């Protein structure tokens, strides 16, 4: 462990040094700039803070030394920070006038390589190994005016909806520092979710930019898999194809989210990466004010929802119906096959081999709770201990065995049943005729170290991975203290240690934000911003 | 297993062979009927018509639909008679007939399908005996498509067994022959769409193509063909002997006789039908302007690919339409996509057989296995540490059946895991290649000219300069630009290939004897810019043979 050790010292220095940097660069600044109203700058909607740069009322100085300063001072109580993208100051004056994105200070998730800087995931093996060029999203927001800040934090390899890891360590949710802040874009939550960062990318295989969002109230995307570039994108495994990571936009209101997804959706991003279809944002599409035909469904029969979450879907619902649209009652078919064979074994058809190979020689962050001792068993002993648990508790049994490994034949098995499955769902929706699909999300806030030995509440979010769905989340609600309290009715619906532990970790959360979820079919995020935008003006007007 | 014989398999062909002799039967019988009401009707004007000319004249009403379907399908059940290229009339097609949609982009127009789209009431069989009697409960995405464009699919055609072949036999509908000279391949595996819309049978066609076989056909029988982006179009309905294999992506498009004929085929299918039946494609309108550009041209180019060595006619076809782009303004630039020999000996045989063929393996059970396959059939059934020592042996002396022989081995999903991601780098690798010479467009050889009868089948290395690009997943399509002269045909003596193995042997005798067959060119744009490849493809077109404009 002395390769490990010394790995995490180096980590820390740099870490500590990043965030001296920016404390002496915001001291300077505002110093040099005393008149600056602070408050009122950082209160500012993104929309008007653009509004702003764009027309020469903000300078792009004063908008990146104030959101610097906010960053630095929510960092001191999350811990979201693990690196200043140091030539950011350059690049802010260099910044393209006529950009979307004009002098918008950025935040990204690590796993977006950024010339010069590490993009460890929390793993020793990646430490000092800067990456030679910014990715292509960087490229682009650049090209867009935008400036990119910091690096933020993410749980050790990036599979976990916690947020901790042995090099930066544990990331705390601004509400609350007992919680979670979600994950693995847990980081990105913190930071925008207490304010010291406007807009952010963060990245979804399971859930990664919806839990965070959830757990800090505030609105992320998960597009389509291959709707933006993910050239560049910094992983544990590479070539898993069975279910799709995609990467998007995380904000305080919807309409950043669409600015954002319009900005990317450019000439630059489509010859940066000719692999990406070459969608525009079709702008007549999220602006659209037409009655919608929602699905919707409050349990998915496989996670209990929480009173608040229960509400708040229910509330929304009401909301939407008042408005005019209609509320049909909408299950996909087989949720449990989808995650247990279709997602787990999608996610782990190596049966963690390619993963596993990261960890060699290294710490295993406590928030990733049994996984990685899990994974190293023997096949055999897998399908074993599978036969014996099923009969008393027929979840960790099947995910057990669909976590082993299997041959390129059975990829393929698998891959066709992902596909059939898609075609099932998408048969379903065109029943019923639907434009849209409102859902629970997993919340409020899990305790610290609890997301990792509560594996079956990533049913919310990781489905639309499998079925390759655009999905985000908006804010709808605070969990009231008549919430918290029926928490202790809630059982779920198997009884089994996930169950017991999601239970327990749900407790305590009165005050923290909890969110609905929105679906629309592949390629339809316009759409999937339309609807988010009319749940955000109905639950929240203030937004808007 | 124990031997189950060929008694079904041997049903199945007598039954298929019957609904295809049933077919052209009832197709003669309608075609009778019509010319006994219609002495009038100007036959061969009307088949000579370019489709454009044809849409046109049904859309302003000089020209009725039971006029061009009737003409067209007693022309396509002529050029049956030496070609075989049609398995089936898809008998409800008078019905379609007259529910065309008037204001559809192909009201009234006649198309031929592939067997393997799927088509309501019909078999897709394949060639394969265990999909014959297994009737198809609806069309297929596109077929839909098509209809609702006014569009009238008229028959299914010919494929070489199982699909994976750029011959066209199976046991169940014989052997297609080349339209050009009957000891001729037509290429494959839409080899029944080359050999009935190359002599004049059909002015619009669908086929599909993961390793060539949309583009070999269109090269080996003299028209033109599209292969776009994999997921530019759809593969819902589309019937095919493996599933979940998604390494090395399918693609689908058209086939006629001019590249108008192409664009105005995936300018039909890219709208709201296609994009709401099936939401999985990318709703990317056909963009009017860029193919109607007329701006010059950097056009990357190659003479070789350095792994097959072109025919004499091959090269020269090359060179000459190099020539005249150039004389027309366009700047040609040397360029050969890197690592050629890995993408096809590892990345393209790799990705297509990950599983050892075993899965393919499973749809030849108790059936024939047609000739024009070769020894494919043999070598995946050989156990893989097997497969493993033949490799070794190979690999000093003969390295290309080495290296595909050990790819063609089973692997775990850890395997295909790393494979997938070394296409991925190897797609941004000839990308940022082509970016770093700031190429618009990339011409290239195309194989040619049409191989003899049951020697594809053993000559693979020649799928070299297509299937290059199936693994890359770039738009890719052929025009035809020369024909084989006797001083093109006599030089195929001195033809040694840069190997000398058994491929390079077959190959050197297959392109013989070709004298005044097609050769094409192929024309290549970046993922999803098919218009762009369109566009450079009529540029090719116009400059090599301007009466087809
Ligand atoms: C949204 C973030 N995210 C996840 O939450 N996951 C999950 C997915 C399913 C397995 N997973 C996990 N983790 C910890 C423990 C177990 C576990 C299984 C088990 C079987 C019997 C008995 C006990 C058991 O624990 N499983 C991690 C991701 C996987 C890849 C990438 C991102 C991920
Ligand atoms: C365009 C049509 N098409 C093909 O041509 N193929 C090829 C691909 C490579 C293997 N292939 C083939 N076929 C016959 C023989 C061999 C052969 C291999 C060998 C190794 C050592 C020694 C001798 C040998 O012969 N290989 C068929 C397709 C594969 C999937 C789908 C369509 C295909």
């Amino acid at each position: 462990r002395q390769k490990a050790r010394g790995a995490a010292t180096r980590a820390r220095q740099k870490q500590r040094a990043s965030l001296e940097t920016m404390d002496k660069a915001v001291q300077r600044f505002r110093l040099q700039n005393p008149d600056l109203d602070s408050e009122a700058l950082l209160t500012l909607p993104l929309l008007q803070l653009v509004q702003k740069l764009q027309s020469g009322e903000l300078s792009p100085e004063a908008v990146f030394f104030t959101y610097l300063g906010k960053a630095w001072e929510v960092n001191k109580g999350t811990n979201c920070v693990t690196s200043y993208l140091t030539d950011c100051e350059t690049q802010l004056s260099q910044a393209p006038r006529q950009g979307l994105l004009y002098g918008v200070p950025v935040s990204l998730k690590e796993c977006f390589s950024y010339k010069g800087h590490d993009s460890t995931l929390g793993l020793s093996l990646n430490e000092g190994m800067p990456s030679e060029s910014d990715c292509v999203v960087v490229q682009v927001l650049k090209l867009q005016g935008a400036v990119p800040f910091v690096h933020t934090n993410v749980p050790q390899s990036m599979l976990s909806f916690d947020c901790s890891n042995p090099l930066f360590g544990q990331t705390m949710n601004p509400w609350k520092s007992s919680k979670s802040p979600g994950g693995s874009s847990g980081g990105e939550g913190a930071l925008i979710g207490s304010g010291g960062s406007p807009l952010g990318l963060g990245t979804d295989i399971g859930g990664s930019i919806r839990f965070p969002s959830a757990f800090c109230g505030i609105c992320g995307l998960k597009p389509t898999g291959n709707r933006l570039s993910k050239s560049g994108l910094k992983g544990c495994v590479y070539g898993q194809t069975a279910v799709q990571l995609s990467l998007g936009p995380m904000a305080r209101d919807v309409e950043s989210l669409a600015l954002c997804l319009k900005a990317l959706l450019c000439e630059h991003l489509f010859t940066l990466d000719p692999t990406v279809p070459p969608l525009p944002f079709r702008e007549e599409v999220y602006r659209s004010s037409r009655p919608l035909r929602v699905g919707y469904y409050e349990t998915d029969n496989y996670t209990m929802p929480s009173p608040a979450m229960r509400r708040a879907l229910i509330e929304t619902k009401q909301r939407l119906e008042a408005a005019g649209h209609t509320l049909i009652p909408f299950l996909p078919n087989n949720i449990p096959y989808a995650l247990e064979v279709l997602s787990a074994g999608g996610l782990f058809s190596d049966g963690g081999r390619s993963f596993l190979q990261n960890f060699k020689g290294d710490f295993v962050d406590p928030c990733l709770g049994d996984l990685i001792l899990i994974l190293r068993l023997p096949s055999w002993f897998k399908r074993l201990l599978s036969l014996l648990l099923k009969p008393l508790f027929p979840r960790l049994a099947a995910f057990l065995n669909s976590m082993r490994p299997r041959s390129a034949e059975k990829l393929w098995k698998l891959q066709h049943e992902i596909e059939m499955y898609r075609q099932s769902v998408i048969a379903q929706w065109k029943a019923m005729n639907l434009d849209v699909l409102l859902t629970p999300m997993l919340g409020p806030a899990l305790d610290l170290n609890t997301p990792g030995r509560a594996t079956g509440a990533i049913s919310y979010t990781v489905l639309y991975n499998c079925l390759d769905f655009p999905a985000g989340v908006v804010p709808v609600t605070t969990v009231t203290a008549e919430d918290d309290a029926q928490m202790e009715l809630y059982k779920g619906y198997f009884g089994d240690i996930w169950d017991i532990i999601l239970k327990k970790a749900m407790k305590n959360s009165v005050g923290l934000p909890v969110a609905v979820q929105c679906v629309a079919l592949p390629w339809q995020e316009e759409l999937c911003l339309r609807f988010m935008r009319e749940v955000e003006q109905l639950m929240t007007p203030q937004k808007q």
